């Protein structure tokens, strides 16, 4: 594998071998086998950051990049003159991005660190797709634009829409085509608590609060809409957000 060398763990969960010391140039070796492919490379860092290359059976190019802190890692095929990318995979902190292009269409799936997943399909150049987001018990649906993803719950006359932003900001809106005005919903969003309050009828209904852990809960208003009552409850089902919406 690498005489004289040493093993380093990187993001993924994947390993690079290193030289224990240094060539007449200064730069040291650097060996990885990806998904049974052999990478070779020299860097002039001695902690396992660099890059490595290796060329597939069918001729296409491999390339990883390990950054000069370890964070990161960066897993590029190309076709075989080197000049197209066929993917990149991009895995730092538990968390992966991997993105895939062909025909004018692009994919991409986000793999986050808690297991839940964000993945775009069918994405075209002018930066719409389609969206799915993968969450502990439930799936949400919806689209990509240029400027946000919108993924939309429906219940009778209403829609909820969780909005993310290209930073990964979330907000959230509510429309209602409720022609009765004394049940119509309408809700307000607060950025700085992550929470949808719904009204009803001139009184506060419920609080939605969208968490750091790509969870919903949903807490309770008094009879006057006044005061928040219980506690919290997180919701585990697709269902539990159509019943917060009726």
């Amino acid at each position: 594998h690498m005489k004289n060398s040493v093993s380093v763990d990187l993001p993924g969960s994947m390993k690079v071998l290193v030289s224990k010391s240094s060539n007449a140039d200064g730069k040291y070796d650097l060996i990885a086998t990806v998904d049974a492919l052999e990478l070779s490379g020299t860097s002039d860092k001695n902690n396992g950051s660099g890059v490595l290359e290796g060329v597939k059976a069918d001729a296409s190019k491999v390339k990883l990049t390990i950054s000069d802190d370890l964070g990161q890692t960066t897993l590029e095929v190309f076709k075989s003159d080197g000049s197209t990318l066929v993917s990149k995979k991009v895995t730092s902190n538990g968390s992966s991005t991997e993105e895939k292009s062909s025909n004018g269409s692009s994919e991409k799936i986000i793999t986050r660190a808690d297991g839940t997943r964000l993945e775009y399909t069918g994405i075209k150049s002018d930066g719409s797709g389609k969206a799915k987001e993968v969450l502990k018990g439930y799936v949400l649906e919806g689209t990509l634009t240029a400027e946000k993803t919108t993924l939309v719950v429906k219940e009778g006359t209403v829609t909820l829409s969780k909005n993310i932003s290209k930073s990964g900001e979330v907000s959230v809106e509510l429309n209602d085509t409720d022609s009765s005005a004394a049940t119509k919903k309408t809700a307000a969003w607060n950025s700085g608590t992550s929470t949808l309050t719904i009204t009803v009828n001139s009184k506060k209904t419920k609080d939605l609060v969208f968490t750091s852990s790509n969870t919903i809960t949903v807490q309770q208003y008094d009879s006057n809409g006044t005061s928040l009552e219980g506690s919290a409850v997180e919701i585990t089902k697709l269902d539990e957000i159509k019943n917060a919406l009726k």
